[PDB]
């Protein structure tokens, strides 16, 4: 059995963003039965990787910085419009009268996961530049553990702003026209490498090299093209560890 970990509450069978076809592609290319190992938090997934309880993991960019150091081996990174990179976007309602990050001082703010770059760490990085923390900048903060729920909370006026994954913002806009319609990007982070796919430290070298070829050729296989449409990406390309140097810089400054 081939164990694939995701940090996501999205079902592989979801009508809208179901990634089941990604799992079918991995079955076809590895000739293994795939077992999905789904967890709410990034920390749970990194612990599974650290303990070799899984074979393959879709992890986040901050999680990767930590996971690389305990031997997680990089497979590939998604590419959208020729770009294997993304950024944090700070989102408000167009009708909020909140048109910049400075206008979110003393407002309610949503994070996703404490270990998310686009959902937490990027924004903590921006606030270092004005010598603040989220605790002394915003009126309140919250962890949604969901880029989609952070989006919905800004939409409903539950929070005044949120920081989310630019790729989720893009995909959300394709699936839910209201998002592009009612929400605005008021601030962005620096660019970093997109969220990578890794194997466990323990996975055999033979299996690792098989998976690497499967991901880097996904755009060449009909079931692979189906999988890429469910993930809203063009293809996978090789990981460049240097593309996460900014995340490493933020981490040191806390």
């Amino acid at each position: 059995v081939f164990r694939v970990a995701v940090s996501s509450m999205i079902s592989p069978l979801e009508t809208m963003k179901g990634y089941g076809p990604v799992l079918s592609y991995i079955e076809q290319q590895t000739g293994r039965k795939v077992e999905l190992v789904q967890r709410r938090t990034y920390r749970e997934v990194n612990e599974l990787i650290r303990e070799n309880k899984i074979d393959l993991a879709f992890i986040c960019t901050y999680s990767f910085v930590e996971a690389e150091l305990f031997g997680a081996r990089p497979v590939a990174v998604p590419q959208v419009e020729g770009n294997p990179y993304y950024q944090a976007v700070v989102i408000t309602r167009r009708d909020s009268g909140i048109n910049s990050l400075e206008e979110l001082r003393n407002k309610r703010f949503a994070f996703t996961d404490p270990m998310s770059f686009s959902g937490h760490i990027a924004l903590r990085g921006e606030l270092v530049k004005v010598d603040r923390t989220p605790e002394t900048f915003f009126a309140s903060t919250f962890y949604t553990y969901s880029h989609d729920n952070s989006l919905r909370a800004v939409y409903d006026g539950i929070v005044d702003g949120a920081t989310i994954d630019s790729l989720v913002f893009r995909s959300s806009n394709i699936l839910y026209p209201e998002i592009g319609a009612a929400l605005q990007v008021v601030h962005v982070s620096p660019l970093v490498g997109a969220p990578p796919v890794v194997v466990s430290p323990g996975l055999s070298e033979e299996d690792y090299q098989l998976i690497r070829r499967a991901f880097l050729n996904m755009h060449n296989e009909p079931l692979g093209k189906q999988a890429l449409d469910t993930l809203f990406i063009d293809r996978f390309v090789m990981v460049n560890s240097g593309h996460y140097d900014y995340i490493r810089e933020i981490a040191g400054k806390i």
